[PDB]
This record gives structure tokens, C-alpha cells and sequence, in this order.
């Protein structure tokens, strides 16, 4: 019941306790382990409420004062009377915060106390949600000094009036299937790019279209609208040695924001709360352009360098996905554009493990995200033990609106 | 129940079933993962159901399923256990057994080689010279002069937990370590302790860099006897770069035979606690692990050195193009020697090509994505991509304790 996790590298043993806080379920048995798969009423409400509440008022050293009893009061009132309930300013922060430090798959909670909140749940249109997202993205972006971010829309009512964005990310860039069946642009993204086409959105057919915003608000149909270009920081990349790399015609966008996730906070659900902080660089070197599903761009580059081809244990693939890597770090560094190199990140994140089990008991992390896609072992996280569980509030996947959405 | 994987590069679904035939338990609940923790004397009673699970599923592979010679033995095996409270096993049985632990075996990503083992049966086994001299020609056998050929020796099993045969060495060919004064380490780092068991019980150290250990050989639960492998049976290999010619001069080599000797294999309810098997090296082990890890013989910074890389910051990531070159100079000296290895895309090829044929002739295969994946250049491997299910089947290979943690000292 008292769980140990050892760095096999600093001998260093952790005791973990917050894990008997754990309420949702793993996907894993006692019979099998699923630790590598990536997608695993009024009745209901008030539990998850006072669950919440109890450890907002634990937090500013206030559980079991009057003003403690009088909200918990006040809410269970508000959900036998109105079946919902509405979060005070001070619970949501304190709510989306943690929810972010509660992401077992994410190497940058270090950050965890420093998130602006932008409380957008007076919106009621697609314009107006327009509006929050490009002050989010102008705010976060900061000319280039990234600033972590969420902006959260109004919280699901009966689930048919959600509000939504379409989009996986804020940013990102169309993939087009072409005539030959090769791939134009990124390929992850060829579907929700026909579903813009479809809707009205001209197409450049570029390899590098930043893709229109697909915004739906209470249920209703989504509109599209063009994200200001001024407010899209882009890198073009190139290396500190090879001058050719510049000629590949890479670029990347400055600020990953996802928005298709789901924020539980007291019970109550966020079906649209695009977030933001900024890049690890392995993200876009290794996963964005080097996915065989994706830009797929090890070929060309290996080509470039000159590299022997023929076989595979001359590396060729290893030594091409450095070079990119070390191009992707040079060219947000040389335009000051906020990154972190997977080493630095993931020190930071040992660092932040260190200081959960002393100040809170745990930090869930799940290992097989936590691990940089490229020289796992030669940071410290490979040799770190890591517990992963569930805790709220909580960030969630939820289907893609299209399946969902009555048009 | 069928339980389905994804490969999210190639969108192929597998589904699983074989995990319904899976009894030990793996550390995890409903309510935490515990995916990523390296480690997460039977009654007559506990001994004839798992004696009778294994019996039918040899029988079933023979395709002899419920003949009277299944039948027979059966009513053989039960009767030795109720009389002598253990059983032996068959030649037959054993072969089978000890590449079924392999088949099982969910951290290993070299399994497509499962059924090519070569089994040696060391149960007539009495001393620790008779230890010396099985292992010796089992080095000999798997190294073939480079051309190796996996195998498996196996000395008799546990009786009363008092008379356990064990080899103390947690690799037959690993490198000495030796703790200085001044608090730096001399050769390998991970084997300090047991160097020192071997000094103490009378091995005279060369100390230097890379002195191979000796066995420390226990028969028959007395106490450990020292014996040297004889250098001519030690394959090694000087590491060279094939564009960087100081490479050389960091004086680096490994040996070729890579050899476990610390794991229990359990066939049939039976313990066999010494059960030495060797295969061949996967690169990255000896260029990721052994030679950069920063508690091993960590070399990074040398070789980034003598590169000349800018190491002023990390996000130059010149310990990922250090890492680079070393393990081309491994792959490189190796092939070279025409000394057995694979690349790690190779072996992971290999791996998702094995995993394949297991769930359509198996009905599953299971597998740890956090040792399966290469410590290097995960995501560019196809296995980083693979959903994978792990469970425990027996037959199987297990940890258990170091033997001077538990040894009964006889003097
Ligand atoms: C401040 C800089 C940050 C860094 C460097 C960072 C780093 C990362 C990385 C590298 C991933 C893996 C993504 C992937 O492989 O697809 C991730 C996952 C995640 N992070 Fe962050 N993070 C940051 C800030 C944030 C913020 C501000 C939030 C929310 C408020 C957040 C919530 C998450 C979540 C929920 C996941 C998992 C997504 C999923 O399961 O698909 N992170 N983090
Ligand atoms: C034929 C060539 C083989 C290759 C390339 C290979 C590859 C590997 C590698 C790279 C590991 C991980 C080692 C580590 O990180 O510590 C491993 C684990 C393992 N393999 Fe193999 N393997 C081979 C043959 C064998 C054989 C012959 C057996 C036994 C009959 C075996 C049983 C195991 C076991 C039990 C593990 C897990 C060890 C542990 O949990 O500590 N493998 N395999
Ligand atoms: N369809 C897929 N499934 C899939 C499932 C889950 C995800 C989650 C990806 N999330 C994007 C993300 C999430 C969190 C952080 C980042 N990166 C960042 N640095 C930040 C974003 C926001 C704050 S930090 C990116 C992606 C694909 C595939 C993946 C690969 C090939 S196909
Ligand atoms: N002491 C540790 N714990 C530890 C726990 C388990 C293991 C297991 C190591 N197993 C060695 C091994 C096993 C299986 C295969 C290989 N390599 C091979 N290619 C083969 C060996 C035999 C047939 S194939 C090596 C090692 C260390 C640490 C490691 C790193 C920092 S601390
Ligand atoms: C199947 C496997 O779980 C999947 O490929 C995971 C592995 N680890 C990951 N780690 C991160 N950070 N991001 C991912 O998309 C993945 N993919
Ligand atoms: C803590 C973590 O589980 C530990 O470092 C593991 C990770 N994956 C591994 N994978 C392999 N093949 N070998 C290992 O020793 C390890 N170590
Ligand atoms: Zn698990």
C-alpha cells in the first residue's frame, strides 16, 4: 500500500502514498499489464464536487473551516436545484493547474504553478471563441518568450450544446493526398484537412498550410476562420554546419496548443480548453519529421549528408535524426523562440519528481511517454522508476467531433 | 475475451488471446501501472497442477493430446510426486520447456530466434569442477570462433532449497570492478561488489580495465569455488571506428558472448536455480549501456572530446552524436571480427516480424514495450510504434536473489 520507485542510476528510493488518492482505473490487471496502449447525473456529481472541494480547502489550509461547510453547502444546493454547478475563479485556476500537474504523460510539470488562466466561460458564438483563442495565442506566443496558457470555454450541459474546437492543435499544418498517392503536407492531418476543404476553406496545397480554426460553440454547426498570420510565429530551420539544410525548405511553428481535450474539474466536463506552453525538441526533429507517417524526411536528409545507405548498421538512420534534431534546437535558439532540449527537460523533470514525493506524497508518470522518442538512456527519466495512476482533476481524450456532431 | 493491439505507423490490429492462458501476476492493478519497475521449497500439493498445466501443453504441441502415452505419463508424474515429492522431467520435456521460457520470455527482443537453441543437460552435474568443466564447453560450443549459436545449460534443479546449485557470476564473461581509495572505479562499475566476493574468496585481481572474472561456482548448496575460463575460450573484440582513427587508442574492446547465468527457470512447477544461456549482442547494449550509462564505464565525454563537439551546452546534443559514433564503432569491430551481433533496427525488424507470426499461430505474444524498445533511437525503430500486451506465461525465466544475500556459509 506504501509504494517504493528507485533511480537505478542515483540509487535514490522514493516512497509513494499519493496513489491511494487514485480514483480512475489504469486499463491495466493483475493479469496483464497495458501500460504500452495508447487510448486504455445529480447522483454522480456531488461525490466528485466534494472530492474537489476537500482538496481546494485542504490547499489554502482551510479544510473543515466555516467557509469550507458553507461552499460545499452551496454547491450541493446548486446541483439538487439546478443539476450543475458553477466553479468560483479561484477553484477553476486551482483546477486547471492541477489537472496539468496531474498529466502522468507530460515531461514539462515543472511548470505546473505557472499557467495563465483565461476564463472564457461568458462565450456563446463561434466569432467569440474566435476572438479568446487569438488573444490566447497572441498572449502565449509573447514575440517569441513562450508563456504557458489555457483558455477554458463553457462546461458541457446536457451534452448537446458542446462547445468544441475541431482542431487537434491550434496550429498545424493540411496534408493532402495527391493524385500519384503520395502525400502532401502532414500526413496526420489529411482527414481533418478534407473536413475544412468540405466545409469551404480554399486550399493553398502547400506542404507547410497552417490550417484554419474550425470553431463550434454550443452545439451548433462549426465556422472556420483563418488564424491572423501575424499571430503564427514560424522557424524556418536550418543547421549551424550544413548549409544545405536550409534548402530541404523546413519550417515548424513556435507554439504547440492542443485543443481537443477534455478538462474534469469537481465532476464538471470542459469539452473545448485549448492549452499551451512550448516545444521539447524532439517533438518536431524526431516525431514530426521523422515518423514514417509523418513529413518522413530521413530519407533526404541521409542522402544530403552523404551517408553509406546500403546498410543499416552503419547508422545512417541515427546519424541523419541527430543532425535534424540539432538543427531544429539551433533554429528556434537563433530566433529566439522558447525550446527545451530533451535533456534539459528531462533534468527538469527528475527535479520536479524530487520535489512531489517530498511536498505531496507522488507524481503519477508513465514511463513509456516520459522517455524522449530518441537517446532514451542517456537520460536520467530511462532509469527512473515511475508509478502511473489517475488522479483528478484531470485532462482527458474524448472522440473527434465529427464522429459525435448531428449536423 | 480478445484484447486487440494497434500498430500506430502501419494501422495492422492484432488480437490477443493467448493472454487468457497467463496465471502469475504482474504488479498492476485497476488502479496503477507498474509497467516500469525493473522488479515488480514447493508442497507436494502447489506441485501437481502446475506439473499436469505443463504436461498437457507439451503433449498438445506433439499433437499427442489425450493419447495414452499422455495418460501414462501423467499417471507417472503423479506418482513420483506423491512418493519422492518432486519428478524429473524428460529429455524431451526439458528441450521444450527451456525454449518455451525463452518463447515467454516478454523483455526479450531477439525471440524469433526461439526455436533454435541448443540445449545441454547438465542434471548428472555433482561438483563445482563438473560446473567448470559443463560451462566451459558450453563457451566453447556458443562461440563457435564468432559464429554464435545460442544455447542453454542446465543443472539440476531444486530439491529442498538447501542444496541449490548456483553461479554466483551474473554474466560467465563480465569484466572486473574495483573501487579506489580516492572513490573512482577502476574497470566496471556494475560489478564492484561481486569482484570484491571473488578477491576475498582468493582470486588474485590483475586490476586492471578490463580483467575478466572468474566463475564462482556453487554445487550441491556448498559453499563457491573459484576457477578461471580458460583466455583461449574468450572471444574479444577491439573496438575501432571505421572513419576516426584515434577511436583505437581509447583502448576499448568487449567480449562477444553474452551469457546470463543469474535467472531461475521454472518448467513444470520445477526450479532450476543454474541455467547459464547465451545468444548474441544487440549493439546498443554494449555501445548504449555498457560504455555510456554514466554509472557504467561512462565514455561519452572522452569520445565527444576527441570529436570535438561544442560541449559548453547540452542542446548542441553532443552526447547524442557521441552516442552515435560509438555504437558505429561497435557494429562496425564486430562485423569486422565476423563476430555474431545486430543493429537495433534489424532485431526490432526481426521482432515486430516474430510478433506477427506469434498472434497468428499463438493467438498472442507478450512483450514489454519498456525493454523492448532500444535505448537509442526509439521512434525511428518499429517497435516504438507498436502497441505490445505483457503477461506471464510458464514455462519462464525469473529473477531471484543474488546467492551471498542467502548463502548458508559452511566454512
Ligand atoms: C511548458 C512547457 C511544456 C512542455 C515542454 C511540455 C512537454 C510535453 C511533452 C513533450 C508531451 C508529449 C506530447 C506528445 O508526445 O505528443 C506532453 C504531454 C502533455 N502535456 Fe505537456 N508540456 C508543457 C506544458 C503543458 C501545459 C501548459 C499543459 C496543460 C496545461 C500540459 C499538459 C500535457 C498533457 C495533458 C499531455 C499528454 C497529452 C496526451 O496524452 O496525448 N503540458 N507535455
Ligand atoms: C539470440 C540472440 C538474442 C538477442 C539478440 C537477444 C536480445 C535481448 C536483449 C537486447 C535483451 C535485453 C537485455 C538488457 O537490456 O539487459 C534480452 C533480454 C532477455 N532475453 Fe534475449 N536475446 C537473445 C537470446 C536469448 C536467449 C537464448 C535467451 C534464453 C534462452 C534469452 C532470454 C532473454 C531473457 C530472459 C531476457 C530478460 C532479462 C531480464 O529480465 O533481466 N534471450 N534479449
Ligand atoms: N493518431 C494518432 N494517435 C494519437 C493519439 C494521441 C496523441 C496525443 C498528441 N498530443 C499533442 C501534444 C500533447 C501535449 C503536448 C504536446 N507538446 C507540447 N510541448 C505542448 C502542447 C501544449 C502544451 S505543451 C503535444 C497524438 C496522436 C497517432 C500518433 C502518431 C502516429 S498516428
Ligand atoms: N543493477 C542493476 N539492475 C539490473 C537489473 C536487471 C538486469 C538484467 C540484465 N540482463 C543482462 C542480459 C539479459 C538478457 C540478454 C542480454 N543480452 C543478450 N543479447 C543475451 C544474453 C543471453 C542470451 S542473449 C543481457 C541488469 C541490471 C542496474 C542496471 C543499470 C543501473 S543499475
Ligand atoms: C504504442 C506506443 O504506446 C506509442 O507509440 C507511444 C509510445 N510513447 C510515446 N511517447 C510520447 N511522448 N508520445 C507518443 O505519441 C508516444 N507513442
Ligand atoms: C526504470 C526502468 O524500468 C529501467 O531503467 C529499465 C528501462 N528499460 C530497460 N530496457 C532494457 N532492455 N534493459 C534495461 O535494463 C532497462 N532498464
Ligand atoms: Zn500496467
Amino acid at each position: 500500500r506504501f509504494l517504493k520507485v528507485k533511480n537505478w542510476e542515483t540509487d535514490v528510493v522514493l516512497t509513494d502514498t499519493l496513489h491511494l488518492k487514485s480514483t480512475l482505473e489504469t486499463g491495466c490487471t493483475e493479469h496483464i499489464c497495458m501500460g504500452s496502449i495508447m487510448l486504455p447525473t445529480k447522483d454522480q456529481l456531488f461525490p466528485l464536487a466534494k472530492e474537489f472541494l476537500d482538496q481546494y480547502y485542504s490547499s489554502i489550509k482551510r479544510f473543515g473551516s466555516k467557509a469550507h461547510m458553507d461552499r460545499l453547502e452551496e454547491v450541493n444546493k446548486e446541483i439538487e436545484s439546478t443539476s450543475t454547478y458553477q466553479l468560483k475563479d479561484t477553484e477553476l485556476i486551482y483546477g486547471a493547474k492541477h489537472a496539468w500537474r496531474n498529466a502522468s504523460r507530460c515531461v514539462g510539470r515543472i511548470q505546473w504553478s505557472k499557467l495563465q488562466v483565461f476564463d472564457a466561460r461568458d462565450c456563446t458564438t463561434a466569432h467569440g471563441m474566435f476572438n479568446y483563442i487569438c488573444n490566447h495565442v497572441k498572449y502565449a506566443t509573447n514575440k517569441g518568450n513562450l508563456r504557458s496558457a489555457i483558455t477554458i470555454f463553457p462546461q458541457r450541459t446536457d451534452g448537446k450544446h458542446d462547445f468544441r474546437v475541431w482542431n487537434s492543435q491550434l496550429i498545424r499544418y493540411a496534408g493532402y493526398k495527391q493524385p500519384d498517392g503520395s502525400t502532401l503536407g502532414d500526413p496526420a492531418n489529411v482527414q481533418f484537412t478534407e473536413i475544412c476543404i468540405q466545409q469551404g476553406w480554399k486550399a493553398p496545397r502547400g506542404r507547410f498550410d497552417v490550417l484554419p480554426l474550425l470553431l463550434q460553440a454550443n452545439g451548433n454547426d462549426p465556422e472556420l476562420f483563418q488564424i491572423p498570420p501575424e499571430l503564427v510565429l514560424e522557424v524556418p530551420i536550418r543547421h549551424p554546419k550544413f548549409d544545405w539544410f536550409k534548402d530541404l525548405g523546413l519550417k515548424w511553428y513556435g507554439l504547440p496548443a492542443v485543443s481537443n481535450m477534455l478538462l474534469e474539474i469537481g465532476g464538471l466536463e470542459f469539452s473545448a480548453c485549448p492549452f499551451s506552453g512550448w516545444y521539447m525538441g524532439t517533438e518536431i526533429g524526431v516525431r514530426d519529421y521523422c515518423d514514417n507517417s509523418r513529413y518522413n524526411i530521413l530519407e533526404e536528409v541521409a542522402k544530403k549528408m552523404d551517408l553509406d545507405m546500403r546498410k543499416t548498421s552503419s547508422l545512417w538512420k541515427d546519424q541523419a535524426l541527430v543532425e535534424i534534431n540539432i538543427a531544429v534546437l539551433y533554429s528556434f535558439q537563433s530566433d529566439k523562440v522558447t525550446i527545451v532540449d530533451h535533456h534539459s527537460a528531462t533534468e527538469s523533470f527528475i527535479k520536479h519528481m524530487e520535489n512531489e514525493y517530498r511536498c505531496r506524497g507522488g507524481c503519477p508518470a508513465d514511463w513509456v511517454w516520459i522517455v524522449p522518442p530518441m537517446s532514451g538512456s542517456i537520460t536520467p527519466v530511462f532509469h527512473q522508476e515511475m508509478l502511473n495512476y489517475r488522479l483528478t482533476p484531470s485532462f482527458e481524450y474524448q472522440p473527434d467531433p465529427w464522429n459525435t456532431h448531428v449536423w
